[PDB]
């Protein structure tokens, strides 16, 4: 059994798309329901719709991929109102990321949110992580700013969220972050990691850099993040007991949705490799942690969610 | 055609130095660079007493790259000292010696020491801002008010030019508040991106368990998965700080790679995961691959393309 139960919602299976990957149009969104995904989040949208940066904005990588879209997004009544009249909440359960690029907008974006929330069950994972809009930098490596957001957002929303946190690096900021997020009791969940912000990628041929935004510099995504991506997710699940952490970076098979939930991920996001591959994927994923399970006896992910071992 | 660097007041017969921590701890380690076909060496970080550092096991070499944490494992200061001011032959190459005390005081001691030396042999100091690996002491080059405290300490101590270097950043924000503070220090002559990508977790399904035994298995990345973020780091400050030399260090195997570096900006490349993969007859392979790729491209000399990173 893969089933998750959390939220309220039983969820078949731990997989769905990281934000921004497959979920940005309604065909993009219906794609991501007919598949054997466990749920989906919609493309982080602003109040107004967004076209983006300039091209080329993604470029796919041997270990990986690096991006600037830049939030090209449909606005939030696009997404709102997919919530409202166009998913089908009987094959899955819904998450909308929001990605205000301000506190007010952030607000506006989640107050409409509220009554199709109560009347739909609509999830909100508010994006604190964006590293591809030149000018606005990620909240959440700021840690007043943080607790503003959630301060703000926590009391116009009132209802049960998630956040979508940029990776750290150092284990104080696993403790600044965590004794922030722990102030905010709605903060139910917490999705580690977004990309790996600002790399650069260089081609040697022409001597120029491979994407056109920001000087070449863009978000890292793909195998280049595992390490990143289950440490966030350890260290988060041991210092936010009351809140669940989903994992997101780096999964490109079973083994790795393994170690993520081994690490202590309820759900498992999956972007650049969903990118390469499509919507297929989710059925691969489904039989290949399965079979991990079945050789190690494992019934249930909580059977194993978070216990993996140290020395 | 030449692989040659005129920095720091010297002439380098290439860019090629190792990483501060690998192949450099011990006389033996450190002799065995020198012997390389290297064009610089650079001591381990050490402190002011000695250190064994992390219980075993502390490093796991991995197919794209290693995950470590070492704990500053070194002989002392006294010993790097020594080895500067009496052992090492100056007339094969020019030494670097990286000092991470674990205190502003301590640092500020160790480099009064160097004084002396630097003045006499040209032993020249990279400051290390960013060692991931020690519990309970975060990186000095995340704090911004912190680095600007060790630059003032530093810089009034020991009153030479000197390096630092850099922890990895991911934001255009630090990018911008990092080279605010290094930009008011002029003694910092130059600027290593980057140290490792700190804290990642690496778990074997087979057995569940961790790789590492500190730190519940969190330890800096090295190798293939930091690439992107040491070209970006190379690049942001060669732009940022331009009356500053920057050096390259993460991801390099091959030529190819310190191509990479040094077209984003790079003086120097340095040399971790794949020397400690490799030994020293790496250092003889990247001279032949750089100069197979100069030769391709028509390239007489470094400084044809150095920082000529080309945008769109
Ligand atoms: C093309 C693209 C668009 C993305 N857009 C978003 C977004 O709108 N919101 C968001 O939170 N993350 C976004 N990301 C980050 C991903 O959600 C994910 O955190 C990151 O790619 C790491 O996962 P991976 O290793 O599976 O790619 C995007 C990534 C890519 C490659
Ligand atoms: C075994 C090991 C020991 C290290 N010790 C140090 C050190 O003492 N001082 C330091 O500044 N960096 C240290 N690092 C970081 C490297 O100097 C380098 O910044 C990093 O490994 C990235 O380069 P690479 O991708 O070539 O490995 C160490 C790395 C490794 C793998």
């Amino acid at each position: 059994s893969l089933k998750v139960n959390i939220l309220g919602h039983e969820f078949s299976n731990p997989f769905m798309n990281a934000a921004g990957v497959l979920c940005t149009t309604e065909e993009d969104l219906r794609r991501m329901t007919e598949s054997e995904s466990g749920s989906l989040i919609g493309k982080s949208c602003t109040l107004a719709p967004r076209t983006g940066n300039p091209e080329p904005r993604y470029f796919g990588l041997p270990l990986g991929s690096i991006n600037s879209m830049g939030l090209p997004n449909l606005g939030v009544d696009f997404y709102l109102s997919y919530a409202a009249q166009t998913h089908d909440y009987s094959r899955k359960p819904l998450f909308l990321s929001m990605s205000g690029l301000s506190v007010e907008e952030s607000v506006e974006m989640v107050k409409k949110l509220v009554p199709i929330t109560k009347e739909k069950g609509t999830i909100l994972e508010l994006n604190l992580s964006c590293p591809n809009v030149p000018g606005k930098p990620q909240v959440g490596y700021d840690f007043d700013t943080t607790r503003t957001y959630l301060q703000k957002v926590s009391e116009a929303y009132g209802l049960p969220f998630g956040v979508k946190m940029p990776p750290y690096f150092d284990i104080a900021h696993f403790d600044m972050a965590a004794a922030v997020l722990n102030d905010f009791p709605l903060v139910k969940f917490i999705t580690c990691v977004n990309s790996i912000g600002n790399g650069l990628v260089i081609d040697p041929a022409n001597e120029t850099v491979v994407i056109k935004p920001k000087q070449g510099f863009g978000g890292l995504g793909g195998k280049y993040v595992l390490p990143t991506a289950l440490a966030n997710v350890n260290a988060f699940f041991r210092r936010c007991p009351d809140k669940l952490v989903f994992g997101c970076g780096g999964v490109y098979s079973g083994e790795e949705a393994f170690l993520h939930i081994l690490a202590g991920a309820s759900m498992v996001q999956v972007g650049t490799a969903l990118h390469d591959e499509g919507p297929i994927i989710f059925a691969r994923l489904n039989k290949e942690l399965q079979e991990i399970m079945t050789n190690k006896g494992y019934k249930t992910l909580d059977e194993f969610r978070g216990r993996v071992k140290t020395m």
